[PDB]
């Protein structure tokens, strides 16, 4: 059964609204900024991809009151608020707003997060250390539970089909899209609102990644330079926040209702390294297998892939592993054009898969491949791979692959074809 | 292939009634309870004083929890308690199944799908307290993977070299019902041959308990008589009793099991999942989303309601929750006949994200042995349940062929899984 995407929503460090975000991305913009001392004061990691408010970004700022009434915001952590805005955008684009119970019952909501409501949870613990646990809000638990992103979206829109919340670290929202497609094919839903949401900035979460030496520290005075996937001087990832959503349905379902497919989902693959808890193997074998499964599903040879949106987070070991995986799948000398948009957005963690899927889809729609900012001295291990430098590449393309990996050895890859 | 019959070939349990499914089963069927007074470090400030706790080998010599049996002592520092329980339950299930592939051909066809509701809450809470006292610069390098929900499946995969899909559904108290449904789905789509599926939860902390107490969801009226506090369907229920544990099943096609000589313990014939889109912490009074999930599982199994012998209800002992499920059961099954219904949360407490997997295991064992667990504490059944065959405290010894198990959660999540006895 053929499956398509009919709507996209984005809340990100480059703004809210996918057209504006796309225009900013291709123009070389960056969402990386110095973090507040309340988050980063104790740490050497001083830079993050932050979502700005309307006062800071009048055109593209985040105002969750447009999707959630003021008095309801108290009931949901930031990631959920972001999820609600991104979902509204994707649904409006897809024109999916079912009033009838039949259609509502056939709409699923599958929204990933990596860490979920960390700020809410941290605040509850801090209350426990101060005012006392007898003073916790009645909303404490659903405020931070990961599945209340999907939950609040479903309540608002009356989506009464399956609910999902994959929490598979930084691959989670790639899996959300694969899980959406799988449900369309098994007949368990007719439309899926799928994606990811993450808003985990807090001294403790940042501190936890810091303690693992996973975060960039050497570019604090030049924040836009800090995220440099594939570059010789990369020194760890830059945490980001945001949310991105896609509306997924069968091609036949889309065309019957007059919805324009934006792109087709033709492949999905997911695997486990079973290697180490926080690093993948140097040979990239788990990631390699995930990519090959998505290509097999799409019946696409490696030489037919035009564009790869790599997971590459700007870690030394992580980017090297993905380089090796890509060489195994595609060879050297020819192959796909490859970039990492984490160079501009930072690492949206459990929302990274969905935002990069969205960029992969827009790349196909527009024949514009995002560049990799800061790619000044490519890792020599990547010689023979067509890594896109800072300039976006304007070229008609048909097939795009997007990767997402996470702690716990999770690899996921999703493959798209241009429509028509 | 979508027409594959799917079976369970091994089961593992870590619970408030012990570790090891056979011992746990014998203790459950004998009317045992895992409910105990919590430590003051957890519940000292709160009026919810009772929990289903997992005991160590000093406290329970035959059935105690010793994670060093599964994980070297040095490595325990790297994993929160929910993961340690997951590891022990997974080892049990895998040993019973005889699934320990050494070749990549089989390793690549083994998935690992382990739910949690809250994940490493004690780990996360400790990191935050460290942050307030000693400073975030003192955090362990293992802080993040210590608590991430998916590191339960992750650590299991690493130990056993399972290289197929990893899953971690975090859909609250329906989560490990969905894990089983997701496992079945993956066998039917051809994405895996064997799935280690289940749930793991160890969320006891003053803040998590405090949060549930703030939602008025916890029992507070039975502190002096802990074993009486979890009373699903009873007139005097006043909220659920939090528990901890892990349970796992090994899922594969019947054809694959027969090929390798593994004995199916039961068959998985149906799964359904729905969303209420009603309220963030309560379902509708008529249980209509639960009803729909149950009917979807029955439809998938091609089973009429009158063919169901046993229902392991979600019923957690909350006033509104159990009443909703009563109404859903009446809609699906009618009144006057219908299945025998019990809730084993009466004995184990609510294992949250691991409730689905443990209750699945009990439903499977019920079919295997022809013994339906009772509902402890059911002294004055809610009148709304008149017409439903609620099992009282005594386990019922009767041959049975079909069992349904429900799991629901905050955010309007409903899931149901349906089993048939094997052969
Ligand atoms: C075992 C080691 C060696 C060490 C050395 C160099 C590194 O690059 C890091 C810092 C990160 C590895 C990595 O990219 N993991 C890694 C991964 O497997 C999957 C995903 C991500 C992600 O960001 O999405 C990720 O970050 C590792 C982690 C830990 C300590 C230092
Ligand atoms: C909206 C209300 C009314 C209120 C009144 C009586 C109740 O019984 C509770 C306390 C819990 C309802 C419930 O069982 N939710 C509920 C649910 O939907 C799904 C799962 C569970 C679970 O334990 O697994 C659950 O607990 C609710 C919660 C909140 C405040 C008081």
């Amino acid at each position: 059964l053929r499956v398509v995407v009919t709507g996209i929503g984005i809340v990100s460090p480059l703004g809210c609204g996918k057209e504006l975000v796309w225009q900013r991305l291709i123009g070389g913009g960056s969402g990386l900024r110095r973090l507040g001392d309340d988050i980063a004061g104790e740490l050497s990691a001083k830079v993050g991809g932050t979502v700005q408010d309307v006062a800071e970004d009048p055109e593209g700022g985040f105002d969750p009151e447009r999707s959630v009434p003021h008095k309801e915001l108290r009931k949901m952590d930031r990631f959920i608020q972001m999820a609600m805005v991104a979902a509204d955008e994707a649904l409006a684009e897809a024109g999916w707003a079912p009033e009838a119970e039949q259609q509502r019952e056939r709409t699923a909501t599958v929204v990933a997060s990596g860490i979920g409501g960390f700020p809410g949870l941290a605040e509850a613990v801090r209350i426990g250390e101060t005012r006392g646990v007898r003073r916790l809000s009645p909303f404490t638990i659903p405020f931070f539970l990961s599945n209340l992103a999907a939950g609040q979206i479903s309540i608002k829109h009356r989506f009464r089909g399956p609910l999902g919340c994959p929490v598979t670290a930084c691959a989670a929202s790639v899996q959300a899209i694969g899980d959406a497609m799988r449900m369309i094919r098994t007949g368990e839903a007719d439309v899926v609102l799928a994606g990811g949401a993450e808003a985990a900035f807090d001294k403790v979460s940042l501190g936890g990644f810091a303690a693992a030496r996973a975060l960039s520290t050497g570019f604090s005075e030049e924040p836009v330079r800090a995220s440099r996937p594939f570059d010789r001087d990369r020194d760890g990832f830059v945490m980001g926040e945001g949310a991105a959503m896609v509306v997924v349905e069968s091609l036949d379902h889309a065309l019957a209702r007059g919805a324009r497919p934006i792109a087709e989902i033709i492949g999905y693959g997911t695997t486990a390294d079973a290697y180490h808890m926080t690093a993948g193997p140097d040979d990239g074998s788990g990631a390699m297998r995930a990519m090959k499964l998505a290509l097999r599903m799409g019946d696409v040879a490696p030489e037919q892939v035009d564009y790869v949106n790599a997971h590459a987070t700007s870690t030394p070991v992580g980017d090297a592993g993905e380089i090796e995986a890509l060489k195994t799948v595609f060879g050297v000398g020819a192959g796909p054009a490859i970039s990492s948009t984490k160079s501009a957005t930072g690492h949206l963690l459990g929302a990274a898969g969905a935002i990069e899927a969205a960029f992969s889809i827009l790349a196909l729609r527009d024949g514009v491949l995002p560049g990799t900012l800061n790619l000044e001295h490519p890792d020599p291990a990547a010689d023979g791979l067509d890594l896109i430098g800072p300039a976006a590449r304007h070229v008609p393309v048909e097939i795009a692959l997007s990767n997402g990996f996470g702690f716990g050895g999770v690899n996921a890859s999703v493959l798209f074809r241009r429509y028509p």
